């Protein structure tokens, strides 16, 4: 008896929302033998909003980002695989720069958390960009999107 899940039905948004709220992560650390989990950073009320506002604005909205001809990957990256790499890099950026962010003011804190995404995304998507004949052009095609 076959139950076929479609990719759009479940999606990648549930992971992005569950990672922002720290819902899935929190439960696994508590209720497992995995005691060697690297403690995740605190996504403050502003810091959550700024990623939710951004994640949704550089994936749902951007058609260029998912255009195969613009973004020429090496391996055939699944959408969730890219969202996971954004999330792990955002984790590692926050933990490094958390006490500097909380000392900064509303405007310069927001513009960092925005930049921290753009950089996290840059590697998540642009990192696996490459292959073909001219790697240099598939880089300069992504470099413009």
């Amino acid at each position: 008896g076959v139950l076929f899940i479609n990719e759009t039905d479940i999606g990648w948004m549930p992971y992005m929302n569950s990672w922002l709220e720290r819902s899935q992560i929190n439960i696994l650390k508590q209720q497992k033998e995995m005691a060697n989990m690297p403690e995740y950073p605190v996504i403050d009320d502003v810091a959550k909003s700024v990623f939710y506002r951004c994640f949704q604005s550089y994936f749902e909205q951007n058609i260029d980002v998912h255009d195969k001809n613009r973004v020429r990957h090496i391996c055939p990256m699944v959408d969730i695989a890219m969202i996971q790499t954004i999330c792990t890099i955002l984790d590692a950026l926050l933990i490094q720069h958390l006490p500097k962010l909380k000392q900064m003011k509303e405007e310069d804190e927001k513009q960092a958390l925005e930049a921290f995404f753009i950089f996290a995304g840059l590697w998540a998507i642009g990192g696996p960009v490459g292959g073909g004949q001219d790697d240099s052009k598939d880089m300069k095609e992504f470099n413009t999107v």
